[PDB]
């Protein structure tokens, strides 16, 4: 299949199901279905507004991040052990099942 189901998690707690596509991108994704995860920057390592956390279960089969992740990621609210741009992530299916949880807060 290329069917990947992933979770995405609102800020105000409620569990939105989504059925993606191997190769999705996840803040594209999340934007086809009305959650409210913003990009900024439209994906270039500029912003932090596409923040999301991870599920701990997947974190470690995302690829690295960049050093400029990590510079964005330093600047964000409420950031997280498990917390990566939702941008830089794309759907594999090693994602199946993942959880991507919006923070209470952007920059
Ligand atoms: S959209 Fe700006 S870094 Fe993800």
């Amino acid at each position: 299949s290329d069917v990947v189901n992933v979770v995405f998690v609102d800020r105000s707690g409620q569990r939105i199901p989504v059925s993606g596509r191997v190769g999705d991108n996840v803040l594209h994704l999340a934007q086809r279905h009305g959650v409210d995860l913003e990009g900024a920057c439209e994906a270039s390592l500029a912003c932090s507004t596409c923040h999301v956390y991870v599920s701990e279960d997947h974190l470690d089969l995302l690829p690295p991040p960049e050093e400029r992740e990590d510079d964005m990621l330093d600047m964000a609210p409420l950031l997280q052990e498990n917390s990566r741009l939702g941008c830089q992530i794309v759907l594999t299916p090693e994602l199946e099942g993942a959880e991507f949880t919006l923070p209470k807060i952007t920059r």
